[PDB]
């Protein structure tokens, strides 16, 4: 419908491929003007931050949108950013690999025009898939990280120290991943298409599972893509199924779903403009990017290439920048539609 109102994209290496957790948005130097920096982990193992501007030419020189690249030398399977160190409640950057989880302090300004120091690393006993983070157990002014094993194990890591970890039971294949702060429980989706959501209490002390009982279930009769924790104060499960959008209550019951016209790359619940709704971006594999106010379509744009990952953030000293990242490497940072009251064409 509306082409991208796009100010600023490049292309990630020479044929490195990304997918769904390889795209984190979030202020990673700790910047007191709290602008994010984009952060792109590559499965061919090089790791970059950009801190993208628009065209702007004969004032002379522009620092670099490039802050920082280098070669990790092992597929990153996803990155995030949270308070990952003890005794600070400074962002840091953690970067999950197969069988290890590393996590990084970003400089400020200071080639690289940051520097990015290892804090610690941990060795896993078991290939990873995923990890989700959070303020497990209701603790304070920390990020707890836990990896989700290819084998079905949730491996929780108490910053630099490793916690424990449990067998997930009705496992086949590994699921997305994500922690609710508000009922303080991991929820997944498994093989069988059950949304299942797991107390971080109940894991920590079901001692016998190392070698555990879910919450709440709720089958939803097809594969999930991806799951997303939002609250703008009442809190919502999201789940992106192959052919349904749902929205779940913090107890398992749904709230609303939709089907879905077209089968989708990705997804961001992103906002909420007006009490009691939500706006969701989902992205396709038709190129098209849409935004849903709850059910209900309100905006379409055609992208240039299929998203493998969308977010939302401050970027350019704008807030609501979309960013999109391809499975093929090409990044892209464009507005939200105009204002309909500004423009009409005759």
């Amino acid at each position: 419908l509306f082409k991208a109102r796009d100010w600023w994209s490049t292309i990630l290496g020479d044929k490195e491929e990304f997918d769904q957790g390889c795209l984190c948005l979030a202020n990673v130097d700790n910047s007191g003007n709290g602008q994010d920096k984009i952060i792109v982990g590559s499965f061919m193992g090089y790791l970059r931050i950009f801190s993208p501007h628009p065209a702007k030419t004969g004032d002379g020189a522009q620092a670099e949108d490039l802050l920082l690249e280098v070669d990790l030398r092992d597929p990153v399977l996803q990155v995030e950013v949270g308070k990952f160190v003890s005794g600070t409640e400074m962002l840091h950057l953690a970067v999950l690999h197969s069988r290890k989880l590393c996590v990084y302090s970003v400089s400020g300004t200071l080639g690289n025009q940051c520097q990015m120091k290892l804090m610690y690393e941990h060795n896993l006993q078991r290939t990873a898939c995923n990890m989700t983070y959070g303020s497990f157990g209701g603790v304070k002014g920390r990020d707890l990280i836990c990896i989700q094993s290819m084998d079905g194990m949730l491996m929780v890591f108490e910053q630099e120290s490793y916690a424990f970890g449990r067998f997930l039971p009705g496992f086949l294949l590994p699921g997305p991943l994500a922690y609710s702060s508000r009922t303080d429980s991991f929820l997944t989706v498994s093989s069988c298409q059950q949304v299942e959501s797991y107390k971080y209490q109940v894991l920590a002390f079901a001692t016998d599972a190392d070698k555990l009982v879910v919450d709440w279930t709720l089958n939803i009769g097809e594969q999930a893509l991806d799951i997303c924790i939002v609250s703008f104060s009442a809190s919502s499960v999201f789940v992106l199924g192959e052919r349904n959008f749902f929205c779940l209550k913090d107890n398992g019951q749904i709230r609303f779903m939709k089907k879905l016209d077209w089968s989708p790359s990705c997804f961001l619940p992103y906002c909420s403009v007006s009490e009691g709704t939500i706006n969701t971006l989902i992205g396709n594999h038709n190129n098209m990017l849409h935004i849903y106010q709850d059910v209900t379509l309100k905006w379409a744009t055609q992208l240039p290439h299929i998203p493998v990952a969308v977010r939302v953030g401050c970027l350019h000293d704008l807030k609501g920048v979309i960013v999109t990242l391809s499975d093929d490497g090409h990044l892209q940072c464009s507005y939200l539609g105009t204002d309909p009251s500004l423009f009409q064409a005759p």
